[PDB]
């Protein structure tokens, strides 16, 4: 609401967006760290594969113009 909750609705979007965090990746990012250190990202095509890309890689591709980089920035940071 305007800037509050109302955790009535809350607790219902909770509950249901993680239903298909069992059926995870629709696009979905996961976040795993290089384990050197970087973040890697993982997310599912349409295809149904499993796609993997540094977000060091991901920024220079939007810089080079690369329209799934930026479709999969878009969905990063609304999914953020």
């Amino acid at each position: 609401s305007m800037n509050k909750s109302i955790p009535v609705t809350q607790e219902l979007i909770c509950k249901a967006v993680l239903n298909p965090t069992n059926a995870d990746i629709l696009i979905e990012t996961k976040l795993v760290l290089s384990r050197e250190e970087e973040v890697w990202l993982f997310w599912r095509d349409s295809n149904k594969e499993i796609r993997s890309k540094s977000v060091r890689e991901l920024a220079q591709d939007a810089k080079e113009g690369q329209k799934e980089d930026r479709d999969v920035l878009s969905y990063y940071r609304y999914q953020l």
